[PDB]
C-alpha cells in the first residue's frame, strides 16, 4: 500500500523505535540535570554555535529525526511557557517512564494495561502533589526569593543569585500590580558585555538599544513626555496614484521648499502635542531630525514595534499612527530619558515611570556568552516567580516530592492489585529517577542516597528531607531555602505522564524513507 | 594501534554488545523452553534444513557472528555433556541474569560489585539446591521412570512417553552395570522411518546398518561366534617394497592360483578360529567373500569404527588386526545375528548378548524427520536417566526450584547489604525468568501465575508445587511425576553464572571489521 | 631518498607517536591491572576468540602496527619468562613513565636529559628495592603460599585459591629438588572440563591424554617399566633403496610371512627389555599393537615429543631411537600406569614415580574457558613460585613499594638538581600509576588513598601498609599475605625503564605507507 522505500514501525517495533526515541532525548539532556548538571554544545548547519543546558534550547535547535523524540519536545515546551525552568527535569522523568514501560511490554502487560496503570497512577501523583503542597505568601519577599534563588542556581549566573534573586522579584512585583496575573512579555531581557553579573539591574521603565537620530538633540530630559509614532517621519504621499506636474519656473522652487515645508510642519505638530521625547517605528528624514533637535525633542527611529509596546505598557503612552493625531492625553510619562554607553553602545534608558506596567532588565557579565546563559537564566526565574503569585502553594526540592510519590504510589498499586499494579508500580518506581540522576551529576553514590533519603524523607516529612547535592547527603531543603513552585512539578508531571502515554498509545509509524 | 578498519567495543559499548549478544540468543532460543516451547528451522550455506528445539544443536549450527554469544555456546556444551537436556534453559536463565546485569550498569554499579553480587548469590544458589536436592534410588525404576519422562516431554517423541521411558531405563542399567558410572558411548541411537514411535525398541546387543556381503551366506545364525577384524580380507602386500618377477609360462600359473591360494588359506585361517560370524573394518575381496560363505561364515566389510568398538563391548570380542591372530578366546558371543529388513533397508541384528555392556536403541516413526527428532530426544532421555544412577538426587521442575532461590537470594541480599545487595536482588529476581517464560510458551498470565505460584510454593514447599503448563495452573509437580535430574539445574547455574559473569568480567572487545 | 608514499615521523613527531603508541598500549591494557581489574577479549581473523587479562597474551594476539607499541611487548615477554606474573604491570609502569616523558619534552627538557634522569632514577630505584626486599625462606611452606596465592587473585581461579597455592608449591618444590633452580619446563599445565577448580590435583608423574592402542592390553599397571622408541613400531624400511624381486610361489608366502615374523619379533625384543609400558613418538602397526597386547605390554603411539622428555625425568627413562638397544637400565619406573575418562576422554595416568623430576598438573573446572584461565593463572604461580626458591627475596604488593620509590626519588631529585632534577621528579610521580590504577579498577576514591596511603607508608614503613583494593583502604599488605616475588618488582622496572628510554631515545621513525 505503501511507496516502495517508505519505513514503518508496527507493534512492539513502533514501541522500541518510540522508546528508544524518548530514551535517548531523556539520556542525552538529563546530564543537565540538576545544580551540578553540565552543558550541551549545539552547532548549527551555517555553523552558529549555542551553548546551553535548557532542555528546550537543545530540543528545539537540534535536528531531530524520530516523530517520537518530536513528540516529547512539546512537553518541555508547555514547561517553558507555565514555567519556565525544570524544562529538562520534564523530559527526564518521562524519558525513564518510557524505560520502565518498554520493560513491561517485555513482561507482556497489554499496551492497555500500562497506559490504564500510568493514567490512574498519574491522576493520584496529581492528588499527592495538591496534598504536599505547601501554601505560602503570593507575594511574600523570602519565600519568592528562595523561588528565584533555586531556579538561578545550576547556572553561571549562580555566582550572584542573591542579586539576581532579588532583582527579578522587585520586576515581577513591579508589573504584575494586582494579585494577580503575571505576563512574561512587560519585563524585558536586555543584555550588553561589560561590568560582572552582580552588577545585573532592573530599570523600572524602558531600556532600548537605540540613539538619538541627532548630535544636536538633548542627551538627557527630565519630565519626559514620551510620543509613539508607527508612520514615518517623511513626506507622506497619497494612497491613491498621484504626481506633480510642474510648468513654472516659480513653481519648481515652490514645490522644492514646500516639501521642505511640509515636513518642517509635521515637526511642528509633534511639538505641538506637548512631546519632547519621540519614538518612531518607522523611518525618519535627516530633515526633521535636524528641526526635531531644535525644538528640544530628542528621538529615536526604526523602533522595535516590541519595543514600541513596551514603551506604550510602561509610561503609559499610547501608540498612535498619524502625527496630526498627537495630542497631550496621547503621551506618555518617564522620569528620566537619558542616552548612555553600556560596553561603548549607545542605548536609551527610559526610566523612572509613574506607574511602569513594563520594566526592563539589563543583564552585564564578562562576555557575551555569560550575559547570554544569564538572560536566558533569568528568563526562567521571571517565570517561576511569576507561578508563586498566581499559584501560592510551592513544594521542596532534592527529590523529596518524587519521593513522597514512590512511597505513596506504590501503596496505591497494592489496592489496584492485577496485572495494572504492575504498570502502577514502574510508575512509582520511574520517580526515583530524578534522586538518582541528580546524584549522577553530583557524583554521589546513587545507591546510599536512595536509603538514607527515602527511610529519612517517610520519617522526618518533605518539609524536613531530599538530597543536598552540594554537601552530597540528606538534608532539610525546606530549612536550606531549596523550594520551586507546584506549577513545575505538577506540569513536568502532567505534560509527561499525557505525552509519555500517549506515545505508548502508539503502536504503528509510517515515515519516508 | 589496531589495523584500521577494524572495530572495537569498550567500557559500556563492549558491555552493551556483549549483553546483546547473550541477550538476542537467549530472546531467540528462549520460545523452545518448556513443553509447550516451539523449533526453530535452520538453513545451511548448502540449503540443508534442519528442524529442531535443542538449543545447543540452535547454536552450533546457526552463524553466529557475536564474540559474547560463541561464549555462551560452551554452557549449552557442556549442558549437552553432562545432562543432555535443559540445554535451552542453561541459556535463558544466563541471558536474563545478562539483562538484568545491564540495567546494574546503567544503575551505575560497579562492574566489579556486578560480578561480585553474582559470584556471590551463585554460590548461595549451589548450595540451595544441595540444600533442596531430594534424594532417590540411583536405580528404582520407578524415578528412572519420571526422570526419563519428563524429558521426552516437549518433543514430538512425548506421544509414547510411556514406552520410550520404559526403553531407556531398560538400556542405561543394562550397561552401566555396578553403581556406578553411565557413558553414553555404550548406548547407540540408530533410526530407521517405518512403523510409529511406540514401535522404537531397545536390542540387547548392537544393530548395524550392514548386509551380508554374499547372498549364499546364512540369514540368521544362533549361538553366534563373533569376530572383529581390522585388516582387509585381500592379499596381504609387504611393507618393504616388492615385486614378483615371473619367467616360466609355469609359474604364470602357478603365482595367479598362489593369489587365490593365500586367500582361500586367510578364510580357512577365519574359519579355523571357530569364527561364524565376521565384522571387518576394511573390505573383503568377492573371492574371500564366496569361500566365507561357503565355510558357513556370515560377513560385513567396511564396518565403521565405531561398530566395531560397539561389538566387541557389547558381545565381549576382542578387535584383532590380523587373521592369523584370531582365536576361540578372541572371539564374542550373541545369541543371534539376523539380518532383516527394516523400511526394506538390509539391516543386521545382533542380539541376545550373554552379558552386554553396550546397547543398540531402534527408533521408529512416520517419517525421517520424525525418527530425526526422537534420535535427538533420547539422546538427552539417555543423559539424564545416567545423571540419576550416579548422582541420587533429583529436584521438582515447574520453576519451583528457582522460586526457592529467588526468595532465599532475596533475603541473602538483605544480609549482603550495600551496593552489592543490589546484585544479589537483580540475581534472585532473574531466576524468575523461567516460570516466566514458560508460562509465555504455554499461553497462560504471567502476573497471575507469579503470585499464585510464588506464594504457593512458600508455603506448601517445594515438593508441593511448581506451575503445570498442561493446565495452566499452579500444582504439585513432584505428585505429577515432574522431576528433573539435579544435575540439570545445577550445572546450568554453573556454566551460567560462570559465563555470565566472564562476559560481566570482559570491558573490552577486539574485532575484525 | 625515501620512497613516495613511505611515512616518517621525527623529533617530537617520532615522540609523539611513540608516546601515544605505548600510551594507548597502556592506556587499554591498565584496565586488567590488579585484583579487581578486568578482561580483554581478543578475535582472530578467522574468528577464534580468546578471552584474558594476561597482558603478554593480549599483546602478542592483537594486531599491533605502531613500531613503539611492538617494543614494549618486549618487556611483557622477559617478565612472562622471569617471573610468569605482573606482566600488565611492567606494561603500565612503562606508559606513564612516556605519559610523563612526554610532558618533559613538551617543557623543553633535552632528550638527553629525560633519559639521563631515567636511567639515574632508575639505577636508585633498583637499590631502593634491595634495599626494601625482604628475605624469606626459600622452600619455606608458609611464604610459598603467600606468593602463589597472590598470584592466582584477580583471577577466575581465585575461588580455590588455597587449593592451588599448596599444589603448585608442592610441584615446584619436587622438580627443583637441590636449592637451586627452576625450569618450568618441569611442571605440565593439562586441562580437562569437568568437576570444579577445587578439583584440581597434581601428579607426581606424567598425565598424557594418549589411550592404550589395543582393547586388549591392561587397563592398569603397577611397578611399571616404561620405555621410550622415537622409532615407529612397522617393518623397518633400509636406508639404501631396495626392493625385494620373488620368483618363487613358495618366497611370495615366505616374504608374506617373513614381514609378520619381522614385526614379531620386534616385539619379543621390547618384551625381552622388561618393558611392559611403552610410548612411541612415533606410530605402530596394527599387527604390533596385538603382539604388544598379549604380551602383557601396554602402548601408545604418535606421543607428542614434548611429552617423551617429561616421561623420561619424571620416571627416569632413558629416550631410546630403536627397539634393538632397548635394555633394563634404560627403562624408567613408575609406581601405576592408569588408563582413566576424564571428562570421558581417555588419559593415561603414570603416577608415583619414585623420584619425580617432572610432574603433571590437571586442571578441572565447570567449562573450557575456566580452565582455560585456570591453566594460564598456574602457569604465572609457577613461575612466581619458582623465583622465590632462587631468589629468597620478596617483597609487599598493595603499591607500598612504588610508594617506598616514589618518596626517595623525590629525596634523589632534589640531590641532583639542574634541569635533570625534573625528570628524576618525573620518574619518581610516574611510579604512583600503580596504586592509583589499582583503585580506578578497585572503583576507589584515587585522591583519598593517595594522601593516606603515602603518609601511613611513610610512618609505618613498607611491612606495614599498602592498599587493600579488597576492602578499599590501606591496611597492612604483608600481614594479610600480600606479597609477591622481588624478581617480579625488579625486572618491572629494569625491562620498563630500559624500554620506556629506548623509546624516548628513539627521535626518528621510517614506516611503509
Amino acid at each position: 500500500v505503501l511507496p516502495e522505500n517508505m519505513k514503518r514501525y508496527m507493534g512492539r517495533d513502533a514501541q522500541r523505535m518510540n522508546i528508544l526515541a524518548g530514551r535517548i532525548i531523556a539520556e542525552t539532556v538529563r546530564s543537565t540535570l540538576g545544580p551540578k548538571g553540565m552543558d550541551k554544545m549545539l552547532v548549527d548547519d551555517l555553523g552558529d554555535v549555542v551553548v546551553t543546558n535548557d532542555g528546550v534550547t537543545i530540543l528545539r535547535e537540534m535536528s531531530v529525526e524520530h516523530p517520537a523524540a518530536k513528540m516529547l519536545i512539546e512537553v518541555a515546551k508547555t514547561q517553558e511557557k507555565e514555567v519556565g525552568d525544570g524544562t529538562t527535569t520534564a523530559v527526564v522523568v518521562a524519558g525513564e517512564l518510557l524505560r520502565k514501560a518498554e520493560e513491561l511490554l517485555d513482561q507482556n502487560v497489554h499496551p492497555t494495561i500500562v497506559v490504564k496503570g500510568y493514567q490512574a497512577a498519574a491522576q493520584k501523583a496529581q492528588e499527592l502533589l495538591k496534598t504536599i503542597a505547601c501554601e505560602v505568601g503570593a507575594q511574600d519577599k523570602e519565600i519568592l526569593t528562595k523561588i528565584a534563588m533555586t531556579s538561578i542556581t545550576g547556572k553561571g549566573a549562580e555566582k550572584a543569585k542573591e542579586k539576581l534573586a532579588e532583582i527579578i522579584v522587585e520586576a515581577v512585583s513591579a508589573v504584575v500590580d494586582d494579585e494577580g496575573k503575571v505576563d512574561k512579555d512587560l519585563i524585558k531581557i536586555e543584555k550588553k558585555s561589560g561590568a560582572s553579573i552582580d552588577d545585573t539591574e532592573l530599570i523600572k521603565g524602558v531600556l532600548v538599544d537605540k540613539e538619538r537620530v541627532s548630535a544636536q538633540m538633548p542627551k538627557k530630559v527630565t519630565d519626559a513626555k514620551i510620543a509613539l509614532l508607527n508612520c514615518a517621519i517623511e513626506i507622506k504621499e497619497t494612497e491613491t496614484d498621484a504626481e506633480i506636474r510642474i510648468t513654472d519656473p516659480a513653481k519648481l522652487m515652490e514645490f522644492i521648499e514646500q516639501e521642505e515645508k511640509m515636513l518642517k510642519d509635521m515637526v511642528a505638530e509633534i511639538k505641538a502635542s506637548g512631546a519632547n521625547v519621540l519614538f518612531c517605528q518607522k523611518g525618519i528624514d535627516d530633515l526633521a531630525q535636524h528641526y526635531l533637535a531644535k525644538e528640544g525633542i530628542v528621538a529615536a527611529r526604526r523602533v522595535k514595534k516590541s519595543d514600541m509596546e513596551k514603551l506604550a505598557k510602561a509610561t503609559g503612552a499610547n501608540v498612535i499612527a498619524a502625527i496630526a493625531a498627537l495630542s497631550a492625553q496621547d503621551l506618555g510619562d518617564a522620569g528620566l530619558v537619558e542616552e548612555r554607553k553600556i560596553s561603548g553602545d549607545s542605548m536609551i534608558f527610559v526610566e523612572e515611570c509613574k506607574h511602569p506596567k513594563a520594566v526592563t532588565m539589563l543583564i552585564r557579565g564578562t562576555t557575551e556568552h555569560v550575559i547570554e546563559e544569564v538572560a536566558r537564566a533569568v528568563d526562567d526565574a521571571v517565570g517561576v516567580v511569576g507561578c508563586t503569585i498566581e499559584d501560592g502553594r510551592i513544594v521542596s526540592g532534592g527529590g523529596s516530592t518524587e519521593v513522597e510519590l514512590s512511597m505513596k504510589l506504590r501503596e496505591y498499586a497494592e489496592g489496584i492489585s492485577g496485572r495494572e499494579q504492575l504498570a502502577v508500580r514502574a510508575f512509582a518506581d520511574a520517580l526515583e529517577v530524578i534522586p538518582r540522576t541528580l546524584a549522577e551529576n553530583a557524583g554521589l553514590d546513587a545507591i546510599e542516597i536512595l536509603v538514607k533519603v527515602r527511610a529519612a524523607h517517610a520519617s522526618n516529612g518533605n518539609k524536613c528531607a531530599g538530597l543536598n547535592v552540594f554537601t552530597g547527603a540528606v538534608e532539610d531543603m525546606c530549612e536550606n531555602g531549596v523550594v520551586e513552585p507546584l506549577r513545575v512539578k505538577t506540569q513536568a508531571i502532567q505534560s509527561a505522564a499525557e505525552s509519555t502515554e500517549m506515545l505508548l498509545r502508539i503502536d504503528d509509524v509510517i515515515a519516508a524513507e
